[PDB]
This record gives structure tokens, C-alpha cells and sequence, in this order.
């Protein structure tokens, strides 16, 4: 069944929705509304402010971040109206520009037509809309080794990179009918990077490491009343750790703490020196300080747990069950040290949300 | 139920036990004399090296626990012909001898009598044998903090500290028959400790800080073929986060950052200098550095990681299922720089096993 299953989900979302919009006496006709469209076209509608108020719940309900005290500011751009290749492509420069926001950074979400009878209208393959490329020759490796099998993807499809550490892959998507999807190279004034520097350390801009200043998923579904939309690319800001002790210090990613840890003259020899631990403080201090410098925002662990700890109570104060995933809540650097290591959390699925989704290539 | 209870937990375990232990034969007229015993008197005693293994078995199955490589090494004391409360507290201090090793710390457990009809023989109060008491007036905090309610039992008793941030609490035990417990006090050249002193940094020890050298949790349960063994206080040596992390640095506990922030001439000034993530480093390195200089064994958690990996290719190569506690498997310092973090564990409870049980005071 799906006429069911939509049907059913639609009166939970709308409830809730409506409930919480201060709007509980247009539930009825609305629902009624949406009853004639189920059965009349076999599937409905969002409004403006359904959608744009579902896209903040789903936003909440992620039980693996950490940033949720926000989730009500959140800037839903509505392009459900987009037919063709280009409008497409115009519709993610767009949300890449006014979302990095000359730096300000603004936490945003662009809505594209969702799925019809499962068929997607808008396919996009990339994970973020900005993200380096990924390769590995039979000698060594170049790139963030992530990105491996969408590059491979991409080069299938006639794109070809400079095979630098650094290469902004494109952007990358099918439209319905289309059997292959197509790329569209990024402009690369509209794509800022900060390229990383040490406050106390001069030695540290040797390494020549630097990182976009934008994530924006772009491989989610987000799930709202029943209706799936496959295609809604969102971004926040950065959380320091997750360029400082991820990106650039995995071993299966970048891997530059034995460099980190020469720039700044300790030993790599042994493990009780604790290197590796005060190279990624060293690293991280870094990032944080660049992309400051730099006028972009970022958040370090700690204002960030700050500011999580803060969401708990606002959900109690609502009324509002809270649900997270401790395992991913946690920063990767001194967990101990912010009181989500601490308590404990129901990972508990709530509707409506963010979901993976299968992927094109591979 | 419980003499069918019993009976097949004895079944699985000495199946299995001998199964490892090379004796499948002998599984037989074992299996036949127990059955016996258990109609006649209501149980079984297991002997010298059931149990032994039975204790190494129960270790090697601690999911919490990212020390297992060495479970084939443990030393087990057999104890269960104590009788009186002397007897007790000579088996603690002679455990708490042996197993320091004068700095060679010597993974050990004493093995006690078990419960006959869920009634205890021996009762152990304490947490670990060795441990600094806790105290908080109407006023301020007193040592550690986590030591509040059993400092409190304790001083019920006739016991008195002298407020010191490190008291030695005392041995605390209930005999089968007796209503309340008795206490002995350690003998201070019994127990070592350790002052911590930093390699670089010579304003290091200004913090007067100091932690105990051998940790032996005492209230927890260990299950072996259906037996119960409430008391058998075990130990290995430290994995510096634990007292450098934790211990020390959390804020529930002695809450150290500050102060190693200002020693080691650092602002607390601001998040963005990741202060606290620096000061936890250099506390570690601090801490292993100490007890390396004392030579009482411990170890840093890039070597334990590294040791744990081992565990688990050992058990995947003698074809034993690996389970797993991922939340407490993790360093709570650098976890993803450590290949635990990126890889998952079955949570799965195999006995034999140990267990936390109730508290009696509290
Ligand atoms: C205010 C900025 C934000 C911050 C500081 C923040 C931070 C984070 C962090 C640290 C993670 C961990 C990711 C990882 O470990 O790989 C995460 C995950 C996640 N966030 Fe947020 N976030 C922000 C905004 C948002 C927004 C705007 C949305 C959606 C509308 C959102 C949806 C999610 C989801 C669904 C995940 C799961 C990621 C995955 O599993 O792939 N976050 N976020
Ligand atoms: C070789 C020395 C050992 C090392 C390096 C080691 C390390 C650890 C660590 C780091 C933990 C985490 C404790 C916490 O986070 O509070 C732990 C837990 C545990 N270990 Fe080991 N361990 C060692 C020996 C042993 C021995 C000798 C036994 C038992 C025969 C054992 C039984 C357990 C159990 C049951 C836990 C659970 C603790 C709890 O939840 O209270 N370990 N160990």
C-alpha cells in the first residue's frame, strides 16, 4: 500500500503542525482538503508554511546533532516550481551564495518537488554541494579519499580534475526522464575556502591545509507528512572538530597529524608523549582561529554543547520528548568535558526527519 | 526456580571450560558428579581450575573492558576457605601486596566464598579496595566527591578522616551473621601512590596532586558455571585517561582544569583557545609520565587501543564471537584517533561475566 500510508501520515504531520503553528481549528478542513487531493490526484500539496515549518521539525527530531538550539531559524527556500537542468543549477548557486552569507553564515534548506509515485523529479548525487575530489592512482593518494567513488562518478561523465589535494568537485544531478544526470562546474567566486594558520605557531602555514567554509548535505531525504523529498539540500555552519579532528586528522581522510605534529616541533615517537592528542588540540586551535580570522563562522565543542545543553531544557520546557544519538552527539575531542558525555538519550525515530538514502552511483 | 537454574548454567559452563581447557572426555563423569552434588547438598564447588578459568573466561567477556588481550594471565587467588574477619582482611592486604608487585602491577582477583542460598558469606562495602575518601560540609567540597555516600557509611561506623583531599578510606566488610560490617584501616606501606610532577613543566607540582597506583574494584559480582561470587575484588593497572581525564579533571569529581590551565600559563579566558583541551593533554601526559618515573605500570590509550586491537583479531582467530561496549570501549581523550571509534561492537552479555550488584549502604 503508499495511498495509505500517506494518507495516514498526513493527519499525524498536520496535527502537530497546525498545533504547534497556533492554527488547531483549520485542521479540520484542511484534513478534508487534503482527503478530495489523496483520492483525486493520489498524493497532496504542502503550503508554504507546512513545509517551512516542517522542515524546522525535521530539523529537531535530528537525534545526531548537536545544533538544535536553532532549529527554529532555519531559511526554507521554496523551489518546488523548478522543470529544468538549469533552474536546478541556479537554484543550488543560489543557496550556496545566500547561505555562506559573505561569511555570516545562514543555516538554510532549499525545497525541490519531492517524489511522485516514488519516481524522483530531481535526482542529486553529490553528499555536499562543496567538497573536495578524491583519488587514488595504483601509487599513492590525492584528495579527501571520502569522495572516491563520486569522483571516479564524475570523471565517468567527462569531468576531469587538476588532481590537487584541494579539487571543488561539480555539481552533479539527473532530472526525471534523463537516464544519465549532468554536471555544471562550480564558479569559484561563489565557493570560499579558508586556508589554515596558527595564532602562536608561524611554521603551521607550511602545511598548506585549508577547508571550505560551507557544508551543505545534499545526499538526505527529508520526510515531511507522508510526502518525500528526495532533493532538499541543507546547511548550518561548522563545528571546529569535525575539520579539525576528522576531516583533516582520519587516517582514511586527510591524516596530517604526524605533519601537525613536526610544524610544531614535538616527537612522533612515542605513544606517552600523547602527540597525536596534542596535535589535534594545536589543529584545532587553528581552525577555529582561521575561520575566525577569516570572518566565517564556526563553533568550538564547547559553546556548542553550551548551546545543545540549552536545547534540552527549552524541549522539556515545551513539552516536547527529546531524542538523540549519544555516539555522534559527543565532539571527537574531550567529550568528557560537555555534559552530553555525561547523561544519556533516547535514539528514538520521530517524523518528521531527515533520512539516507540510497545512492546513484556505486 | 533456582536448583534448575543451576543446574544448566553448569551444564554451558563446564561444556565449554573443559571444551577450552583441552578435557572434552572428562566433561562427562564431571557432568554426572555435579548433578549429584547439586540433588545432595543444593549446589557444587568448582575446583582450582574451573574457576581460575572461569574467572579469565568472565574477564575475556567484559564488554566494558579495552584491556582483554592479557585475560590468559590472570592471577587468581583462591580464598573461599576464609572463615572468620581476620581472615578477610589478611586476603585484602596480602591481594593488594601481590598484585602492586612493587610497581609491576600483577592483574590478580581473590576469589571468596560464594553465595549458598543467596545468602552472602563475606560482603565487601568498598568500591575499590584503595580509594581517597569524599566530604562535603553545608560549606565546600572535600575530596572525592564520588566517595560521599560510603565516607558518610563509614563514619557511622566509628570511622574518622582527617579532611584531607586524599584519606585512604578504610577496609569496610560484613561477615555472614553479623548485622553491620567492620572496618580496618590500611596500612599506609601497603599502599603506593603517586605524585604527579610534568616533564617540561617544573610549576607542575604547585597542584600538590596525587593519585593511587593500583585500581581493584571490589563490588562487583562474578557468575561462573550458575555460581555467584559476590566478593572477589579483582584489579589490572591503569590506563592513564582514567586518572587524568576523569578522576582528575571531571567536575563531578576533582575538577583540576582551571588550575592545570593556569600552571601550565594558559587563559581561561575564552572557548575558541580550547583551554580546557589543552589542559587535559598536558594533565595526561603529566600523569603517564609520573607513573613511568615511579615505575608503576600503566599505560597511555594509543597503546591500549592498539592492544584491544590485537584482542580482537585473537578472538576472531580462535573463532570466539566478540561483544562490545563502544560508549566505555572509547578513550574519553582523542577517541577517533584510536580504531575503536570507527569501527561497532555487539553489546551482548555472555556469562561467565561480572555484574554490578547493590550497594548495602545507601
Ligand atoms: C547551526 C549549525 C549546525 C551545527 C553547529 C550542526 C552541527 C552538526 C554536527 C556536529 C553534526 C555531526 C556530523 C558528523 O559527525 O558527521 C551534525 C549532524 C546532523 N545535522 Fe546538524 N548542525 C547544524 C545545522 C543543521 C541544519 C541546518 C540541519 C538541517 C535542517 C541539520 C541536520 C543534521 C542531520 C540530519 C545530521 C545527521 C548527519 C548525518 O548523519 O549525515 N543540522 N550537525
Ligand atoms: C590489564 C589491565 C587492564 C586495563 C588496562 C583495563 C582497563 C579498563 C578500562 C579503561 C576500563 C574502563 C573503566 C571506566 O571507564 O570506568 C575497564 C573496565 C572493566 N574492566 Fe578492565 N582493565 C584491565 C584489567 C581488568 C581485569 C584484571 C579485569 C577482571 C578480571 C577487568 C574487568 C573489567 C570490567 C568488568 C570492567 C567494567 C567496569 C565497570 O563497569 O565498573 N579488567 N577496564
Amino acid at each position: 500500500s503508499h495511498a495509505a500510508i500517506l494518507w495516514n501520515e498526513a493527519k499525524a504531520f498536520i496535527a502537530e503542525c497546525y498545533a504547534e503553528l497556533g492554527k488547531a481549528e483549520e485542521v479540520a478542513d484542511r484534513l478534508d482538503s487534503i482527503k478530495s487531493e489523496i483520492d483525486l490526484t493520489g498524493s497532496y500539496v504542502h503550503t508554504k508554511e507546512e513545509l517551512e515549518h516542517g522542515a524546522k521539525m525535521a530539523w529537531r527530531n535530528s537525534n545526531r546533532c548537536i545544533g538544535r538550539l536553532f532549529w527554529n531559524s532555519l531559511n526554507v527556500i521554496d523551489r518546488r516550481d523548478v522543470r529544468t537542468k538549469e533552474d536546478v543549477r541556479d537554484a543550488l548557486f543560489h543557496h550556496i551564495e545566500t547561505a555562506t552569507n559573505n561569511g555570516k553564515i545562514r543555516p538554510s534548506i532549499t525545497i525541490f518537488p519531492p517524489e511522485e509515485k516514488g519516481e524522483k523529479q530531481v535526482e542529486i548525487w553529490n553528499h555536499q554541494l562543496i567538497r573536495y575530489a578524491g583519488y587514488e592512482a595504483a601509487g599513492e593518494a590525492i584528495g579527501d579519499p571520502a569522495s572516491c567513488s563520486l569522483t571516479a562518478a564524475c570523471e565517468q561523465l567527462g569531468w576531469r580534475g587538476e588532481r590537487t589535494d584541494f579539487d571543488l568537485l561539480p555539481l552533479i544531478f539527473r532530472m526525471k526522464g534523463d537516464e544519465q544526470p549532468v554536471w555544471y562546474e562550480l564558479p569559484r567566486s561563489l565557493v570560499i575556502e579558508v586556508p589554515i594558520t596558527h595564532p602562536d605557531i608561524e611554521a603551521f602555514s607550511d602545511l598548506e591545509l585549508k577547508w571550505y567554509g560551507v557544508p551543505i548535505i545534499s545526499d538526505m531525504k527529508l520526510e515531511v507528512g507522508g510526502i518525500h523529498y528526495n532533493a532538499a539540500p541543507f546547511n548550518g555552519w561548522y563545528m571546529g572538530t569535525e575539520i579539525g579532528a576528522r576531516n583533516l586528522a582520519d587516517e582514511k581522510r586527510y591524516d596530517k597529524l604526524k605533519k601537525v605534529a613536526s610544524v610544531i616541533g614535538i616527537s612522533t615517537n612515542y605513544n606517552t608523549d600523547l602527540w597525536k592528542d596534542q596535535a589535534l588540540v594545536e589543529l584545532n586551535k587553528a581552525v577555529l582561529y582561521s575561520y575566525k580570522k577569516q570572518g566565517v563562522s564556526i563553533v568550538d565543542h564547547h559553546t556548542a554543547a553550551s548551546q545543545f545543553k540549552r536545547f534540552e531544557e527549552q524541549e522539556e520546557e515545551a513539552g516536547r520528548k527529546l531524542t538523540g544519538d549519544w555516539t555522534w552527539l559527543i565532539p571527537p575531542i574531550s567529550p568528557a568535558a560537555t555534559h552530553i558525555f555525561h547523561r544519556s538519550y533516547d535514539n528514538s525515530i520521530v517524523k518528521p526527519n531527515y533520512f539516507y538514502q540510497d545512492k546513484p552511483y556505486e
